[PDB]
């Protein structure tokens, strides 16, 4: 099932998402209204909210409070992105922060309008994990000595965990079985991880080399450094320590191709996508599920 | 009630609140804990959490969950400060660098997000859908308010401080009484008290900005009550100076002629009078509650505020 079949299948629910998003961002302040219009008219995949509506329908959710979860999930994501824009000694810091908070806080109100503590437990924990992940990532900047245990935790915390909570909470809302619930909870976690690994290597393939220029150690980079010639291992660690090394993309790429860092990551992402597709086997075979599997494939397609 | 009589009656709980706060900075990510320790150990004041504690007591609550609601509130407040210092580009917060000047903007903003979400986790642990409903709305009200004043009279000002300060005071006392199980009247009682106290509290803070970070509101020409009064009743010269300074969002180096204008019109004492008005309402609203030392303290704090 391709993105088009997956879009038509979600067309109606995604309208519900958009409408709930507009209702929450409908206040007097161009800056905010215009962001709502921005989000609902975005020609992007908007996979996070799609997963939320898909997960619920796959477990037979007949109502439509699942559209409110899809919406708050997108808010959590938007809010985290706005805060990720804050700069120091190097929209604007002010708008990025305040609008970010507006969206976060609004995301929490929606969480509780659902009137479910379980949902609140999970979401409440995920967002705090996400925040935690953002700080861990901040500490890792210019640090070429971080372990994979660390890194693996970075992506899980900042990307995977939100996919996990979106699938799981949609399951909870639909009062599905503990077994089914764990199917979606794992599918989100594994897909989220695959999604981030693919994202990290595409950064080497906006402008490839941003992670590099910022000194952000990602798997592709941590692998070439360890599995490479001392000549290269030094250039990489230097590039990570001083930052501003976009100019070293080729030498770094050639170091990656030499030990297959990128290929090794893509392969690692595919293990993840295959684990998420597996977790979904405990669910009734239906187009909704076919769609959730279809996303796992797309997520890792070249 | 006297301050020390309050610092003693309330002593034990506030000791718990302090611990309840510091045990939450337990992340595996050291930077969170450091920055947390950095900002939470600056003395603060802790009026928001003290109100919470006393409010629970002033309704018979014999538990220890009020210590938890009082802590998260401090966290929420803490978070707003971090985020605010990053927005106001402040490098000073009471004799010491702001958290951003020492750790950087990113670290402040993110760690602040950690703290707020943690406070939110802390509310769900209490499992009270109403608290969560009142508290979340309160925080969203504060936020929409900040995005607002990021884009010229007394009415406008009384609205600007409701979102900014009074509202969290309102939530502090109300959610504290609700968690106890107070009556619909007590709840409404504690709520107004917090709202008015918070309003009074802010009025005093604004006048304390014209000496007794002193003088920073004028530097960015913001319309606090004191300034508006001096404008309306001062000379047409002092009136033109103040207005242009506000339109300019900059009144830097004008402190002398401004204070002159204020002392002449008595703009500060008038702000103080207004503060006392709100403090009376706060006290007059605690009537519904039973006469207990706790309530005597919540009234004491109202008097101390003004
Ligand atoms: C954490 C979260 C989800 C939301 C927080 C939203 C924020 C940042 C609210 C700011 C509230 C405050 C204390 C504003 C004071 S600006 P001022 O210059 O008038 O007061 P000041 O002297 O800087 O304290």
């Amino acid at each position: 099932m391709n993105l088009e079949k997956i879009n038509e299948l979600t067309a109606q629910d995604m309208a519900g998402v958009n409408a709930a998003i507009l209702e929450q961002l409908n206040s007097d302040v161009q800056l905010i209204n215009q962001l709502g219009y921005y989000i609902v008219s975005g020609g992007g995949k908007r996979i996070r909210p799609m997963i939320a509506v898909l997960a619920a329908r796959a477990v037979g959710y007949e109502g439509n409070a699942h559209v409110t979860i899809a919406a708050l999930i997108e808010f959590i994501h938007t809010a985290t992105l706005l805060h990720d824009d804050v700069v120091d000694e190097s929209f604007g810091n002010a708008a990025s922060v305040l609008v970010g908070d507006f969206i976060y806080t609004r995301a929490f109100q929606m969480m509780t309008s659902l009137g479910s503590l379980k949902v609140l437990e999970v979401m409440s924990e995920a967002v705090n994990v996400i925040a935690e992940g953002e700080v861990l990532q901040l500490m890792n900047v210019n640090d070429p000595d971080i372990t994979e245990e660390n890194y693996m935790r970075v992506i899980y915390s900042k990307t995977a965990r939100l996919f996990e909570a979106a699938a799981q909470c949609s399951g909870i809302l639909a009062g599905c079985t503990p077994e089914e619930e764990k199917g979606l909870q794992d599918y989100g976690r594994y897909l989220g991880t695959a999604f981030q690994l693919i994202d990290d290597l595409l950064d080497y393939n906006k402008n490839v080399g941003d992670d590099l220029n910022e000194g952000k150690p990602t798997l592709p980079l941590l692998h070439a450094m360890h599995h490479g010639t001392p000549e290269q291992a030094q250039m990489i660690r230097t590039a990570i320590e001083q930052g501003n090394g976009r100019h070293l993309l080729e030498p770094v790429l050639e170091a990656m191709n030499a030990c297959g860092s990128l290929e090794w990551t893509r392969q690692r992402a595919e293990e993840e996508a295959d684990k998420a597709i597996a977790a979904l086997q405990v669910l009734p075979d239906t187009p909704w599920r076919e769609a959730l599997i279809g996303l796992a494939h797309i997520a890792v397609q070249r």
